[PDB]
């Protein structure tokens, strides 16, 4: 009957605000906190809200949703009779949640120390190496000591990692693991439709990729960059080369036509890390969306603590499922980078606030890249050179076609460099995943990808006993990665879709959506679905179509693209690595 289904509903939703809320909370002071105190309660609360899913899930499995007409009701019931890791065996449940703490711990508290020296943390430590040395040897030394210390670390415990994930993701119906990550999108084409994105976007990429190697020669020397080959991986401003922006100034289109310091210029005007959430709060209010409530500034933690405690710096958005209380953790530093990633945290919490009286089961975006999506979506306009010197943080830059440029080169940096890194990581493990790639051939296959997909080598021979991906923090996290690179696409046609509906002309680089209400009421609108229609039905609100479409940011970045044709065919370049198989010779 559809009563009976209707009361169950009710039912789960009620217990489950319950004991997610104190999941939540376990794992929040654990995180904020990693002591071997919390981590016991954390492990304990794990139980207990395994029971609860259990409990649950197996009645859910009792509904024929065959047989049920109400499709909300249909589409809780059917998610609810997941069970996830609570379908294994009590025993392979307590493993697993001890080595994913065990591999999220390892990652956090890792450090690379000198010879009698300093030691450093990834966050702020070698994250600030990484971004503004300009010396081979020392870029080399944190990219390699991160590996030994974080990967290596990583590998005993990933095979069995592999096992238990996958032995859920069957008990619950799937083939492995990452079958049961697509099934979020629900969305069969997703494969093709994600490989025909990428292939959309391989013009910008080659033509970016041959433009900074080329930079990369005349600073590094021609002696370690080979400018038919890929390109050496410590060299990118980051520490995984996802986003290549730090070096701008080796890359600078035009340098007659320099910008203000931006990190300068924020600590100059007293910026500190409160300062940039509020101002990522002033955007969302501008555009008459929800203001965080004041519960967010009492409880979160916005930078690094100072009083000894340990914390996984990683950034991020937490619901803790009553409606009122939701958190960001982030390991703020003062800079330009970090204003945007204040701007990602920002968007999951509008959007848990827009979404929070949906039954929870239903509180998740219309698909993982939406919810990545919002808040890179108002960055987008804050980065316009426009907005930032409306704070102060560039100069005057309009009426400029070298400011122009040079802007577009700023965020290509970004925003199509990672294209390429954000479609590899889940081919790995979906690979790994499905058994295509074993414990034998974890690395080597890696950095296969490394290679076909971004183009770059690593500078130093890989050994047997490197685990390169457990460097990286999705992956000990058990965080799937699909979701930027849907992220990275979607938010160019929301950005198109708000700027059109806020009555901007002209190029779309130039779209600053500051104070629009059109183009918040359709974000509103989308929002607040939720999880409740297939993900099509919040694209069609937002942008008047259904698909994901590259368009968007290739409209974006044509009058670079034509740029760097030019610029590239000047100079003779080879787009690609045709001599794929160089690495450093030193
Ligand atoms: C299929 O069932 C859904 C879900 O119904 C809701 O959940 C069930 C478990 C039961 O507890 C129901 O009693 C309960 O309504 C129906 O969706 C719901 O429809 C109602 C009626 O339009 C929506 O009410 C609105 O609520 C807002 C505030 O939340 C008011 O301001 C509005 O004026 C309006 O009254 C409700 O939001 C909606 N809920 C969800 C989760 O979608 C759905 O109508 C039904 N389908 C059919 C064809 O009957
Ligand atoms: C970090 O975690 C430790 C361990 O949970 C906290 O110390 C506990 O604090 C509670 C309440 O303050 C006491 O009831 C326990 O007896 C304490 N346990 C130990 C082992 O000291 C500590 O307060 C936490 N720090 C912060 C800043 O939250
Ligand atoms: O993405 C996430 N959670 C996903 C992880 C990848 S798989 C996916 C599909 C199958 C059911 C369930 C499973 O893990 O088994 N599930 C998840 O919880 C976290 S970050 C955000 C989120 C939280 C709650 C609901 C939805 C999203
Ligand atoms: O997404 C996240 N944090 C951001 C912070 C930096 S910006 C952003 C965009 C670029 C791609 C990606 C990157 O840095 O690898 N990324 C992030 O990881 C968090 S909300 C993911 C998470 C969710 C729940 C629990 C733990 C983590
Ligand atoms: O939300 C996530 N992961 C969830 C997936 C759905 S189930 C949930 C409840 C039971 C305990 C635990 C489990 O069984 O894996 N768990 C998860 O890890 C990831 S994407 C985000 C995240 C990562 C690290 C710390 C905090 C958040
Ligand atoms: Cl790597
Ligand atoms: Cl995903
Ligand atoms: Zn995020």
């Amino acid at each position: 009957d559809e009563a009976e289904a209707s009361k169950f509903v009710e039912e789960y939703d009620r217990t489950s605000q319950v004991v997610w809320n104190e999941y939540a909370g376990a794992n929040w002071n654990y995180n904020t906190n990693i002591t071997t105190e919390t981590s016991k309660i954390l492990l304990q609360k794990n139980m207990q809200i395994a029971q609860h899913t259990l409990k649950y899930g197996t009645q859910a499995r009792k509904f024929d949703v065959n047989q049920l007409q109400n499709t909300t009701i249909k589409r809780i019931i059917k998610k609810v009779q997941d069970l996830e890791r609570a379908a294994l065996p009590a025993q392979e449940l307590e493993e697993y949640n001890k080595i994913l703490l065990d591999m999220e711990t390892t990652y956090s508290v890792a450090t690379v120390c000198h010879p009698q020296g300093s030691c450093l943390q990834l966050e702020p430590d070698l994250t600030n190496v990484m971004a503004t040395s300009r010396k081979y040897e020392d870029l080399l030394w944190a990219w390699e000591g991160w590996r030994d210390k974080a990967g290596r670390a990583i590998l005993q415990f990933y095979p069995k990692y592999v096992e238990l994930i996958n032995q859920a993701a069957r008990l619950n119906g799937y083939v492995d693991a990452g079958d049961s990550w697509r099934s979020m999108y629900e969305t069969p084409s997703l494969e093709q439709d994600l490989e025909r994105l990428f292939q959309e976007l391989q013009p910008l990429y080659l033509n970016l990729h041959a433009y900074v190697r080329r930079a990369l020669h005349r600073h590094y020397g021609a002696q370690h960059i080979n400018l038919e080959g890929p390109i050496p991986a410590h060299l990118l401003g980051n520490m995984w080369a996802q986003t290549w922006s730090n070096i701008y100034d080796l890359v600078v289109p035009f340098p007659s036509a320099p910008s203000m310091d931006t990190t300068e210029a924020m600590l100059k005007q007293g910026w500190t890390p409160r300062r940039m959430f509020k101002e990522a709060d002033d955007f969302f209010t501008s555009l008459g969306l929800l203001p965080v409530p004041p519960e967010f500034w009492q409880k979160s933690m916005l930078e690094k603590p100072t009083d000894g405690r340990e914390v996984v710096c990683h950034a991020s958005a937490w619901d803790f499922y009553n409606g009122k209380d939701f958190r960001i953790k982030q390991c703020t530093t003062v800079n330009l980078e970090d204003l945007v990633v204040a701007h990602h945290e920002m968007g999951h919490i509008q959007y848990f606030m827009q979404y929070k009286d949906l039954p929870v089961a239903l509180r998740e975006g219309a698909n993982p890249g939406f919810h990545e999506a919002i808040g890179d979506v108002l960055a987008l306009s804050v980065s316009t050179p426009k907005h930032l010197h409306s704070l102060n943080l560039l100069s005057s830059e309009g009426g400029s076609d070298e400011h122009d440029i040079n802007f577009l080169m700023k965020m290509a940096l970004d925003k199509i460099a990672f294209i390429p890194f954000s479609y590899l990581v889940d081919q790995w493990r979906w690979r790994v995943f499905d058994g295509s790639i074993t414990k034998e051939n974890y690395n080597q296959e890696w950095w296969s990808l490394r290679l076909k997909y971004q183009g770059l080598c690593p500078p130093v021979p890989r050994t047997q006993g490197d685990f390169d991906p457990g460097a990286k923090f999705h992956i000990p996290s058990s965080v799937p990665y699909i979701r930027y690179f849907v992220s990275f696409i979607i938010q160019f046609q929301f950005h198109e879709a708000l700027c059109q509906a806020a009555g901007h002309t002209g190029p779309l680089h130039k779209c600053d959506i500051y104070q629009s209400k059109e183009a918040g009421q359709r974000l509103a609108t989308a929002m607040k679905l939720g999880f409740s229609r297939p993900w099509p039905e919040a694209m069609q609100l937002i942008t008047g179509q259904p698909q994901m479409s590259a368009s968007a940011m290739l409209s974006y970045f044509k009058p670079l693209l034509d740029w760097l044709r030019t610029e590239n065919e000047l100079h003779g370049e080879k787009l690609g690595w045709p001599q794929y198989n160089w690495t450093p010779n030193s």
